[PDB]
This record gives C-alpha cells, structure tokens and sequence, in this order.
C-alpha cells in the first residue's frame, strides 16, 4: 500500500497515452501495471489522480467536473485532461476493474463539483470632495 496520506481508490492498470504535439496515437506511458489512485489533496482541495511508475509520477490529473471517462474498448478507458494538456488511458486486468474505476470517476466528478462550490463574502450596507476609498490595491 501506501506510507502517510492514504488514498481513497486504488487499482491497477497499464498505463498509455495521447500527446497533442506528437504525430503518434496510443503511447505505453508505464511498460507494466501500475497503482492508478484517486487522492484528495486538502491543501488544494481538489482530487487528483495519481499513478507513480517508480519514485515519479506517470499521472498527475486534477478531476474537473466537466471531465469525461469513457470506456472505449476491452478493459479499457480513457479521459482527456485539458490542464495537463495529455489524453490518458488505462487497461485493466478485467472488465470489472474498468467499470469500477468508470464508476469512481463519476463520484469524484461529482464531489470535485462540490468542491469548487466549497472553494465567504460579507455583505453590508454602503458606509455611511475627499476621498473615501484605499490609496493603492495593494
């Protein structure tokens, strides 16, 4: 498992992906399986996804709420990050294993909504040839 902050969701997956300035498609991102996880990041207050390959991380992807995982093939899926500029895919060891992490993608869609709405104002009357306002911004 992991040592410190615990994930929420993890699996195992083949890592692959898109690069828009390259002329290839489908690229081998990790030659074997790696852990793919979903993390809460409480200083950030986003969800990422994290896979490491090794002490590096293969995938850094911050959920979005307009993000989409799309289940494309056998054991297979794939989502677009506009952030990090990269299409990622996965191939997992079943069916299973693809549905499940469509599934979580959903729910960490949603709670990355709710999160971006958490992410406080005071109202008030307005104060009761000089000025009023601050000298500079700041």
């Amino acid at each position: 498992e992991f040592m410190g902050e615990q994930p929420i969701f993890s699996t195992r997956a083949h890592v692959f992906q898109i690069d828009p300035n390259t002329k290839k498609n489908w690229v081998p991102t990790s030659k074997h399986a790696v852990t793919v996880s979903y993390f809460y990041d409480s200083t950030r207050n986003v969800y990422r996804i994290i896979s490491l390959d090794g002490s590096k991380a293969i995938i850094n992807s911050t959920i979005t709420p307009n993000m989409t995982f799309t289940k494309t093939s056998q054991k297979f899926g794939q989502w677009a990050d506009s952030r990090a500029n990269t299409v990622y895919g996965l191939g997992f060891s079943s069916e299973h294993h693809l549905s499940k992490f469509a599934e979580k993608f959903q729910e960490f869609k949603e709670a990355a909504r709710l999160a971006k709405e958490k992410s406080k104002m005071e109202l008030t009357s307005t104060p009761s040839g000089d000025l009023q306002s601050p000298l500079t911004p700041e």
